RNA sequence: GUUACGGCGGUCCAUAGCGGCAGGGAAACGCCCGGUCCCAUCCCGAACCCGGAAGCUAAGCCUGCCAGCGCCGAUGAUACUACCCAUCCGGGUGGAAAAGUAGGACACCGCCGAACAC
């Protein structure tokens, strides 16, 4: 008896503002988003793993589903590096947990970073997919400013099923996150 | 019996694989919707699983065509070798490669089960 409002939007008119502006031979050819995943590696863990902890609970507020310690695959003497230390952190948002943060995303940080110029179209890989990563963590509106001690990263990653670039830059440009104009 | 229909299997498992080009939803096979109850995430209904058919053959799958790449492969020749003669030098009988070549080639078959007909 629930439904997002994203999900509304998408199911009424981006699909079939899609479906005729490309004119697809049937209706379901409409690219859709898959999956967000939310993550970041601090990688001084070698060091110290005590802010592991704090990264879990960072992630915790973010998400509110808890996240996951990972080791490396490989050893890295250059880096004082071997495998079996956890290297960051893991969570991933599926379902009306993508709407919903992909609500808060779009709706409180985006308008809020400092010195916004937009986003470019050209860091596609050709077939419509696009994670990246950002100026200050503790931007969210859930997390508090006061509790932080050091800036740590955080993850805001959105994929379509997009075959390739041009359903990428339409369905993104239809729901509407800042791309620059070049 | 027919079918552009799904399962279980075969063969000294690529003549059967990869890729490109077209077509399919009657039932089925898929994608799909949402997590009250079984069940689960080293998080998440992603997977498993729970409940249904609003929607759709585009992927998957199948069928058909392409020699683009893979694959199989002669006859004949060459290398090798078992045995023996010939004062080193060499020859006679038997077996016959590998590579390459003309070409072949977009699998075949068995048992049940789905729609139509008898
Ligand atoms: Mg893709
Ligand atoms: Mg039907
Ligand atoms: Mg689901
Ligand atoms: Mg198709
Ligand atoms: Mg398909
Ligand atoms: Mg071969
Ligand atoms: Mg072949
Ligand atoms: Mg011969
Ligand atoms: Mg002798
Ligand atoms: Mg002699
Ligand atoms: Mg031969």
């Amino acid at each position: 008896k629930a439904l997002p409002r994203l999900k509304q939007r998408y199911r009424e008119e981006i699909r079939e503002a899609l479906q005729q502006e490309f004119n697809y031979a049937n209706v379901m050819q409409i690219p859709g988003v898959v999956k967000v995943v939310v993550n970041m590696g601090v990688g001084d863990a070698a060091r110290d793993a005590k802010l592991i902890n704090g990264a879990i609970n960072d992630l915790a507020l973010i998400t509110g589903q808890k996240p996951e310690v990972r080791r490396a695959r490989k050893s890295i003497a250059q880096f004082k590096l071997r495998e079996g230390m956890p290297i960051g952190a893991r969570v991933t948002l599926r379902g009306d947990r993508m709407w919903e943060f992909l609500d808060r995303l779009i709706s409180i940080a985006l308008p809020r970073i400092r010195d916004f110029r937009g986003l470019s179209p050209k860091q596609f890989d050709g077939t419509g997919n696009y994670t990246f990563g950002l100026n200050e963590q503790s931007m969210f509106h859930e997390i508090d400013v006061d509790s932080i001690d050091r800036p740590r990263g955080m993850d805001i990653t959105v994929v379509t099923t997009a075959t390739n670039d041009a359903e990428g830059r339409a369905l993104l440009r239809a729901l509407g996150f800042p791309f620059k104009e070049n």
